[PDB]
């Protein structure tokens, strides 16, 4: 397809666990789009999750209500590259906004396979006979992302070995988890401390090997959720906030929210009544995955 990964790009992705950044929009187009979208998003009247029983869950699945985000997850610039990795039938099962306000703590080092990390209950389950896990995350810079405003960082080549155990639980305590200094860096996990999930209490991330991923507004980066990733803190030197938008993809055979009609995490609880996965690539998915074809405002999931 037109934006497929090259063979060299595919080799690099396999080695490093991330590939890009690539362009979805020009910086000028992204700036204007984000200006309008940020305002529109303040209206939650069509959101799939009405009652939040609050939470970071307020950032989830706005593609299910928003015209632009419904187009974005389907962008061929994104989907052709996801297809190179995930094959002919692929769902977007989750989206999340990741703001860093001026002064915010960096995102903790983490890896996720099942996404039971915060809730204690798996959200995606791959075939049990196989060795695959996690989700392909496409993280789009809705603003510029630089080290000073909290850009992402990765430890290359760590996507094939988990350092955390998502059957351990971590406690939600925002109070306590605010700019906790960890190996010289203010970091947290949206009210949790991801170190609580470490397989070995005394192990530490190989932060000396971390590399930054600075991006311009309109770019995206592709990485496995099993890759060691984090963000820098936002120093507040800029008075402009950083915004990333994550779209998460799995092959359609992966079980999405098995045995669940609600999720409880990040200090909130939501119903999955108006949730569905979106088929962004191909036209076959097993019956066990609930799909939607349109937003809650009747906009088709297709790139415009
Ligand atoms: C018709 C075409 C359909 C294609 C379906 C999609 C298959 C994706 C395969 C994959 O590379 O998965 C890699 C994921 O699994 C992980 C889990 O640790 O890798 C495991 O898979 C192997 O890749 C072949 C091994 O190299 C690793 O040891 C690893 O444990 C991480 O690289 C990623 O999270
Ligand atoms: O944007 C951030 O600070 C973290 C992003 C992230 O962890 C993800 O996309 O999985
Ligand atoms: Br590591
Ligand atoms: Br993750
Ligand atoms: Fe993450």
């Amino acid at each position: 397809k037109k934006f497929a990964l090259t063979a060299e790009q595919r080799a690099s992705f396999e080695k490093n666990g991330f590939i890009g950044p690539f362009d979805a929009y020009s910086p000028e187009e992204m700036k204007e789009t984000w200006k309008r979208t940020r305002l529109r998003l303040l209206d939650r009247s069509a959101a799939a999750y009405q009652d939040l029983d609050a939470t970071n869950i307020a950032n989830y699945d706005r593609h299910l209500d928003d015209d632009f985000l419904a187009s974005h997850i389907c962008r061929p610039e994104i989907c052709d590259r996801v297809e190179s990795i995930l094959g002919p039938n692929v769902l977007c099962w989750r989206t999340e906004f990741f703001p860093k306000y001026p002064g915010d703590e960096g995102t903790d080092w983490h890896q996720a396979d099942t996404f039971a990390n915060a809730s204690g209950k798996p959200q995606i389950i791959w075939p049990e006979n196989e060795e695959f896990g996690g989700t392909i995350t496409v993280w789009t810079a809705f603003t510029d992302a630089n080290i000073a405003n909290g850009c992402l960082q990765f430890i290359p080549g760590t996507q094939n070995s988990m350092n955390y155990d998502e059957t351990k639980r971590m406690t939600y305590e925002p109070d306590a988890n605010n700019s906790v200094v960890k190996d010289g860096v203010r970091r947290g996990f949206f009210g949790y401390d991801y170190r609580q999930l470490q397989i070995d209490e005394n192990w530490k991330p190989d932060e000396a090997s971390a590399v930054p991923m600075q991006m311009k507004a309109g770019q995206f980066i592709i990485f496995w959720s099993t890759l060691m990733h984090a963000s820098y803190p936002h120093s507040g030197e800029s008075q402009e906030m950083r915004m990333g938008f994550a779209s998460r993809y799995v092959p359609s055979f992966v079980h999405v929210y098995p045995d669940s009609d609600h999720i409880e995490e990040y200090g909130g609880r939501i119903s999955l009544e108006k949730y569905g996965a979106v088929q962004v690539i191909g036209d076959e998915t097993p019956e066990y995955n609930r799909l939607v074809t349109h937003t809650t405002r009747g906009k088709k999931f297709e790139a415009v």
